[PDB]
């Protein structure tokens, strides 16, 4: 289609743009990709046939806006700020937050590129660009979903979650939280982790690809997705020696 | 009438209830419990004669102000909010913060109808409605203090530390922080646990209601509470066929002379 | 009647008790204001290594604790986003010229106090970082991150979401806590009383670290506190007790680069 393939030979020449040197025809291609990821029309990564799959073009026309944009004074007094990436709601009034069906609770603030459902509460919180939250999600304080974040229906991101970004590598998927989700206060999950529909987090899970998922029901460890209703707490296996343990987390049970 | 009266009969009619039908003496009373709530003359929950005791209707009013008002913008420039609680100092000029006897370092907020007393540093950070901070306490960068949460005085709570809000069930104590303590960063107390007076909870300790709090010199397992004096560190405890563990939260001593040096030294 | 800023500031420290906004000597308020300017700036830090070795500047120290009794809480704020302190935020009045001269990005809500030092390529994803502190060049601080105060962040430094690196301002002898060039800080760990992580080190999500946390070395089965020898990779893990019956948490060093 039109986008990627504007896009696709715009990255190929990327050491070519600037934000003073770049075609009418990159710049539409950009803010229009931008435009429909910050309505929800397009999405960085989707469900489909049952396995998600990635939209490299889309990230890579996050990154050229980055390219094409210097940065600019934004704010004022003891809030005074520099970036390139406009916030998401930057001169919205009445008429354009109701029509979003969401609440944004002071002081959180999206970036433009972000899409926000009907129906979700932004308590103070950050949700970068390429982010989809959808319906009826709670993003509690100082919780993070980070750039290109998959967030689904009816999912409660407790308070100080982090939600791992991934836009580089190009290649890979982006983390996902699938509908229904708890994830517990401060649990982190990062670098295209996958966790799996009606999952239950508790406080402090700490998931990379790198971290090893112990299945007590199994005694197997696993990595990189949480099967759909596993309850995950944190916890340890011993050393062969048993002079210390290494930490982990641990599927106690699933529904 | 009396306050506690009119919001206990919009309680049972709050269906009925909106931001564009409403009597003014329902409206009335749940601003005056408000106001009551932000000045710290009404909190949520309060300490007896040794017991936390909650008192439902003030919650009642906090839960009838979100269903009294609709979401508003409230902003400038790039940072633009759309919500239906007021934050607590939008309204307020020199001579109120001067009055107020405590700090609000930017980037900090608090909701209406959280209380901030005396020589309280906010640093930045956020304050729920109905929260009670008592005299003396800092708040520390990124640290939250939960809805209806009950901080106490010459409390310590570190970088990143969350107080989890409690509003349903009605009958349900808030998470307490008693006197004296110091939490440390990255621990989270939620659904009413209450930590008692004098203790201390290293960094990364987690507990809500199903926590295992692990006594090390008795070998006990309780749930709930910290108990008075205790010094709280990460733990865990093996599973019957040693295969594995799970973490818990570990009373490894009481806070001694030198567990107060540590906890105020900087 | 004016001194170098170190005499001044020694001085001052000594009538620290009859010190207010109302009554300072112009040559004190000017004192401080200049070393903070220095902080700022980068020109003076709180700490620094000379002959391989950290050593903290006593004098600077004391510069900014006199600078919150110098001055009275001040109301700003904007919009529904009130605030009252006495220490001014580092960016206010800076315009595209003062900001493209610093070098480094300040994403929305970012903030961080006058008297850090931010380097050149540094990125404030939204964090905080306060008085004191030293950020060098091309460090990323990610999302609700914190800088504490007197925090020194070498180069290429990655503090990752949500970490915190704590502050040390008094006692005045005691060094900083020092994050050394090319870390990486996974996300949620914190650093803090004056730990050295030295350089090339990589803590794992969830490394907490003060002066009492024991570190376990795996290939050595030594246990130490307050530094995390240069190429360590520092995961959280546990030692069990004597009796078996539970462990306690600790930092694991699982291997050395
Ligand atoms: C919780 C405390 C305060 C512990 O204080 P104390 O000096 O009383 O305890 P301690 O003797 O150091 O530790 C008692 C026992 O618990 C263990 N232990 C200590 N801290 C631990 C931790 N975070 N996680 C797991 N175990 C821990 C010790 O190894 C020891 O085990 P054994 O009994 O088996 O030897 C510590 O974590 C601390 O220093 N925290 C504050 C650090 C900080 O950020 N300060 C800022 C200044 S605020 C102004
Ligand atoms: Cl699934
Ligand atoms: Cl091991
Ligand atoms: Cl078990
Ligand atoms: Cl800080
Ligand atoms: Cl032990």
């Amino acid at each position: 289609l039109d986008l990627q393939t504007t896009i696709e030979q715009a990255w190929e020449n990327r050491a070519n743009l600037s934000p003073v040197d770049a075609s009418a025809e990159v710049r539409d291609a950009v803010e229009h990709t931008i435009d429909g990821l910050d309505l929800g029309r397009l999405r960085v990564a989707e469900k489909i046939d049952d396995q998600w799959i990635v939209h490299q073009w889309i990230k890579k026309a996050v990154l050229l806006s980055f390219r094409l944009h210097d940065n600019a004074v934004m704010g004022q007094g003891p809030l005074q700020f520099y970036d390139k990436v406009p916030t998401k709601f930057a001169g919205y009034g009445e008429a354009a937050f109701k029509a979003g069906g969401y609440r944004v609770v002071p002081p959180a603030v999206a970036r433009r590129g972000a899409f926000i459902a009907r129906n979700v509460v932004l308590m103070p919180s950050y949700v970068n660009i390429g982010a989809y939250v959808d319906e009826g999600t709670m993003v509690d304080t100082w919780a993070t979903v980070g750039s290109c974040a998959q967030i689904g229906k009816n999912v409660h991101l407790s308070g100080g979650v982090g939600i791992g970004g991934v836009l580089e590598p190009l290649q890979a998927n982006p983390t996902i939280i699938e509908d229904n989700c708890f994830i517990g206060a401060r649990s982190e999950v990062v670098e295209g982790v996958v966790v799996e529909e009606n999952s239950v987090l508790a406080m402090g899970v700490f998931l990379s690809q790198s971290t090893k998922i112990y299945d007590r029901a199994t005694g197997k460890v696993s990595y990189g997705r949480v099967p759909s209703g596993s309850v995950v707490v944190p916890g340890s296996l011993p050393s062969e020696d048993g002079s210390h343990s290494l930490a982990c987390a641990v599927i106690v049970k699933r529904v």
